[PDB]
């Protein structure tokens, strides 16, 4: 457990890291508190929605589609019969609400219970009505579910090191719709982002969450922004996620 600096790739912007590698067991954190602080974990949920899905059957592929309705959407490409390729890339929310309103609910806790998923809280399902936006909510979206930045990285490593009882078949599906492209083609690198706003507090949940390959040795990493200044958001930590990773991680 490595005690490490990143605040210079952080360019200003309160937040922190935590890279573990479970071969040699290497910790590496920055802001080491923050790491340990539980937050929504917003639309990093859909690494584990997707999973859920698939195990289910509600959906089998990355071509999969929810039977989109018609409804009229701002971002134009939630307006069509998305895959779950397309759908995850675009952090669409109406597909993933219609997946997740398929499952019963002991079999959601179980699997979250199953992977240590933070409190594992989906007591508030219908998520943050107060904001008003109605069905385009959930428990994962600053709402009851919360966990940690390392709990975050605890559960990718059980995910995508095998040690959970999800069909291979169905992990690689999620690493091959994780896949980023980081113009660097020494290093592999998944995840996905996550921005939400904590009203109470009043600071950003800003997430970017997910691994890294680099010949032989993987990496779980979380990196998480509690600013107050709402402009940052989850695309703005994968930016600073990436630097990181090019300083430091190659
Ligand atoms: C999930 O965090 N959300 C869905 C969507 N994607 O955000 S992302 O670019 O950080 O992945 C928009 C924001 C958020 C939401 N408001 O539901």
């Amino acid at each position: 457990v490595n005690i490490v600096d990143y605040s210079d790739c952080f360019e200003g912007i309160s937040g922190g890291a935590i890279f573990c590698n479970t071969k040699n067991k290497e910790y590496n954190i920055y802001n080491k508190e923050l790491i340990e602080t539980r937050r929504s974990p917003c639309s990093t949920f859909k690494i584990v929605s997707t999973l859920i899905g698939l195990e289910k059957g509600v959906i089998n592929s990355k071509e999969s589609v929810m039977g989109y309705d018609g409804t009229d959407y701002p971002n134009k490409n939630w307006n069509k019969n998305l895959s779950l390729e397309e759908a995850f890339k675009e952090s669409c929310v109406w597909y993933y609400k219609k997946l997740i309103n398929k499952v019963d609910a002991k079999s959601v806790q179980n699997i979250l219970d199953d992977l240590k998923y933070g409190n594992c809280d989906i007591s508030e399902w219908e998520g943050d009505l107060k904001n008003g936006k109605g069905h385009l909510n959930g428990f994962w979206l600053e709402s009851s579910l919360q966990i940690s930045p390392k709990e975050q990285v605890q559960t990718m490593a059980k995910i995508f090191e095998g040690d959970t009882n999800f069909k291979k078949e169905h992990i690689n599906i999620l690493r091959d719709i994780m896949a980023i492209d980081v113009n660097d083609a020494n290093i592999n690198v998944y995840g996905k982002t996550g921005t939400g706003f904590d009203e109470k507090n009043k600071r950003v949940d800003a997430w970017f969450v997910g691994m890294l390959e680099r010949e032989g040795d993987t990496y779980y990493f979380a990196i998480k922004s509690d600013d107050s200044n709402k402009e940052i958001t989850g695309p703005k930590v994968k930016e600073i996620a990436i630097n990181i990773i090019k300083k430091y991680y190659s």
